């Protein structure tokens, strides 16, 4: 009661091919939906046939570290990405201390808040996996990037079959009250491990080498192809067949041994308006799937390059990932105000989201005006593909539950980091109900009169990541990513003079160079 | 939670070569920053490119005891005076006890504080150095010299690279959330155990003799030196070279062995303004030196004399101690409000800060108007110098971190006391947040709705200091700091009608003697 | 990532005082006198170093 | 014998590193007449500490 | 580079090379200690003579 | 001084210096009918204690 349950771990140890990160926040939980379960769907409102859905909410809450920057610190961001090839989580540590259950009333504008010393908070962790996990989905309510910061536990809704506002009766609803749960007073705790699955390491390197640039530059092949069909010799046209042997002269027809990545391409789009097509092609124009009559737009889908050559001022309409800005709005907002990632050291091995894949031929010659050569815009797959995947950051995402299934592709969350089969269990926690002054004579109508409380605490969390250090016998420097030491009124990752943490812009973990 | 966390040790004992002294002072912590980092500087202010600066502001808070009078009492100071030729730190022992978080809610008027049992506060220790040091500093917020007294804990803030108004790229931003700290509740209590360097003990000694004044005033030397280039003989002026050998006669003109310390010269200031010079000379005329720019003045400089024979009415214009009166004001405030230090017992072997330090040839004799003398104000090195340093007082420094840089000279703090390439590391201290009821559905906004608290409690701190007995063979009585035994209103450092503990003057530890 | 100049604390005063004003201004052009003032945040360039 | 880095630092640091921009001439490499040149004189200082 | 140096003047064993005048003390390099000020001997090592 | 439109140089004589990093000296050589040793005077603090 008198005695602190916990103390504040959060700081970051750097051990040759390991790295150990703790984080510890303050976080708040209010109650939920009153102690209630709530049927909820698209039924009587916009409509839209694409947009339907039906579920529940749960008066439960949840923990969530699922972005970089819960760990990481800027600077420790920066050390991982100019020194190493790869990383991987490795081993997990959650720990939950100093539970404060505060008890608040309010009468003709008196507001005074006091402690319910005896009252329990019910904690505990889906690590079966049996319920609705919703991590997968960039959610916000994490872990604040900034120490100091205090947050809020975010609310749990789970969805199910729907059938346009309308469930069926293979849909499930499920109570986290059939959970077994541990219940902590003031003077409790709760603590955690996990161990990450082996997973391949994030590829914090950048090709030094393009796909269709590996052969020889000094050396011809033993190997020839159509040369010329035509046939000059000055009598403009005498067709004829006449073959010639690859050579550093002629590299674009030279046999290779592989193919870039898989491709679906999007629609381009210039960041200066003026620059842009007029009409509001962003739902009729953009690429989207259909999923039984639903269909869905296509978010960073298969991991294409942003832009090419110079032009650095297009981009995928929804083929890159875009973060907020602190101050940016909810609907509105302009360029100004969001922050867009630049998938670009991808170019050597797949394909540019916003043109073709290639040509092919689409009939044959036989005294028939050849060619037909068609443009390709969707691809996928064929023996000897070579690609890379979406580069994480600090900001950004870090594992995703690969669904269970007959079967799967490369199970690389799109979003980018790392595909579990058996990720972090979810971790939930809920205020437990205490009622206000009964009646003086039974009534079994449901109990409806709760006392309005809350509580807060401490939480920390501690994760190790196996590093790859790397091997390359590069002689010329590195490209490194590095603060302006130019003069400056605001310090990059800071805090303003009104006291406000804000992240200049994302970034990438693709700096270090490696032969493709 | 009902149980004492810790005792009040406070008190002193005296062992032969040794001395131990524990303090022990209420404290109180509130809110800073209302949980909140913040960027501070110069921007939009008074300007002045001589007093720009970039840094932050914490909401920590920090113990610090770097004044003499935390440990010693007046009686104590005096034992150690009359009775060591010096004296120095050896180890430390921290405790932090009996935490009190108390929480405050006000309404229409009505004030009234409770007990928020189930809170904690973080402390921890910065033992890496890793954190700006701001103890070199004389700052206020040390532990009242009267033991009675409560105090509250100074705020935490540094600062970086700045370029006037507007830092670098290279500046640096720490977060004190980002270090492992230890949570304490009412009912827990922190430890910490320190020792101090070696270092050489502090001059709590005068000498008996002046350097120049070391020679046997009995016997003549072996050496000669040019008495005489005019040679007198009734023809005015005839050239010729004599030479004489040294003697009890000229002692100005033996040939020594040393040479006096370095020397800044000051501009020399008298306390009756009646006697001072016109004109607001204070900084066109105070003595600093230029950094990147912007120039800053020179407290307390080079160990010069403050005053020579008799005039003891004058004093360097910024080569003194000058502490407060209780009372004093923070702008105007005239003598009567101040006490200005004495540096007197260095006369015998530094030279004076306001007057030269000697004369030097500028040229040469060749049938030449000779010599050309020219005035010294400013010296330091030359092989064969000996001095002494600034000495320590009651209310005065006691340790300072010396700058890790490539290297440095006798880094004596300036400010008097040790220099301390690992001095005791700073203890940082923190209310935990407790966030109001939050709303009742999710909000990634940051959260902003705190519950105001505060948190009070003891603390104890105990050092063991290594005498140095004296050895002195003198025959005639010692000068010893005493009080006016005479009848007065008023007895020496104690309280007032009105409950307030005044200190009469600052007091220094050279009043024993010993041979040069 | 700091200047010798610039270590102090820039939120609290010092303990120490310095020949603040030394010509006293008051509507008589010139009067002499003597006054003095506490480091702070203020005037960082007048403050007592140490190095 | 080296000396590993030791700071708390949160902002990133400084780095030397190489134009990513397009050129003509690769940084520390040789010429078509085969000559090695060195473009510009390093440094050593780049990362930070607390003074 | 060279030692530490504290110039003093010079002076030529001929006397009909030297200036007039009694500058032994008002010309010598001394050092001023509390008031009274003493004559500087073999002060810093320095060379006696250049040269020839 | 500075050379900015102002006729420069000013390169004047020193006749005092002392300390800077990088010094090198010899020290005063010792005589047949020379002194021998010196006591070092008990401060807190000396530079090259050679008499």
């Amino acid at each position: 009661v008198g005695n602190a349950s916990g103390n504040w771990h959060c700081d970051s140890t750097w051990l040759g091919d390991r790295v150990i990160t703790t984080s510890t926040r303050t976080w708040a939980l209010p109650t939920y939906n009153n102690h209630l379960y709530k049927q909820i769907s698209s039924a009587s409102t916009g409509a839209s046939n694409d947009n339907h859905y039906f579920g529940y909410s749960t008066p439960w809450g949840y923990f969530d570290f699922n972005r970089f920057h819960c760990h990481f610190s800027p600077r420790d961001w920066q050390r991982l990405i100019n020194n190493n090839w790869g990383f991987r989580p490795k081993r997990l540590n959650f720990k939950l201390f100093n539970i404060q259950v505060k008890e608040v009333t309010t009468n003709d504008g008196v507001t005074t808040i006091a402690n319910n010393l005896t009252s329990t908070v019910q904690v505990f962790s889906d690590s079966e996996y049996q319920l609705p996990y919703v991590l997968g989905s960039a959610h916000q309510g994490c872990l604040p990037p900034f120490p100091a910061d205090v947050f809020m536990i975010p609310q749990y809704g789970y969805l199910t079959l729907n059938n346009g506002s309308q469930a069926v009766g293979r849909s499930s609803f499920y109570c986290l009250e059939y959970f077994p749960s541990q219940m902590l007073r003031t003077g409790n705790n709760f603590t955690f491990s996990y161990t990450f699955e082996d997973v391949p390491f994030h590829s914090s390197y950048a090709h030094s080498q393009s796909l269709d640039r590996l052969m020889n530059p000094l050396i011809d092949q033993y190997l020839y192809y159509l040369n010329r069909t035509q046939n000059q010799s000055g009598s403009a046209q005498n067709k004829d067949l006449l073959f010639s042997r690859g050579s550093p002269a002629g590299m674009s027809v030279q046999p290779k041994n592989w193919l870039p990545g898989p491709c679906y391409r999007q629609q381009r789009v210039s960041k200066t308006k003026t620059d842009n097509n007029n009409s509001n092609f962003t739902w009729t124009g953009a690429s989207k799937y259909n999923l039984n009559g639903r269909e869905s737009i296509i978010n960073p889908g298969t991991a294409m390059a942003s832009h090419k050559d110079d032009k650095d001022k297009f981009f995928p309409m929804s083929g890159v990932m875009i973060f907020g800005k602190e101050s940016a709005g909810a609907s509105n907002t302009a360029l100004d105000n969001v922050m867009i990632t630049d998938e670009e050291e991808i170019k050597a091995t797949n394909p540019v989201a916003t043109e073709r894949f290639g040509t092919v031929a689409v009939n044959l010659q036989s005294s028939s005006t050849d060619p037909a050569t068609g443009d390709v815009h969707v691809m996928g797959a064929l023996p000897g593909m070579v690609w890379q995947d979406r580069d994480v950051y600090l900001q950004g995402p870090i594992w995703a539950k690969i669904p269970h299934t007959d079967g799967h592709f490369h199970p690389s969350p799109l979003m980018g980091g790392f595909g579990l089969k058996h990720p972090p269990p979810q971790i939930l926690i809920k205020n437990t109900p205490v009622p206000a002054n009964p009646p003086a004579e039974f009534s079994a109508t449901k109990f409806a009169s709760f006392i309005t409380q809350y509580s807060t605490g401490q939480v920390s969390v501690e994760i190790e990541w196996e590093l790859q250090k790397e091997n390359s016998k590069r002689w010329n420097p590195e490209v490194q990513y590095t603060s302006n030491y130019a003069k400056s009124a605001n310090v990059d990752f800071t805090v303003d003079n009104n006291g406000l943490y804000t992240e200049p812009r994302p970034i990438g973990t693709r700096y270090l160079t490696r032969p493709l």
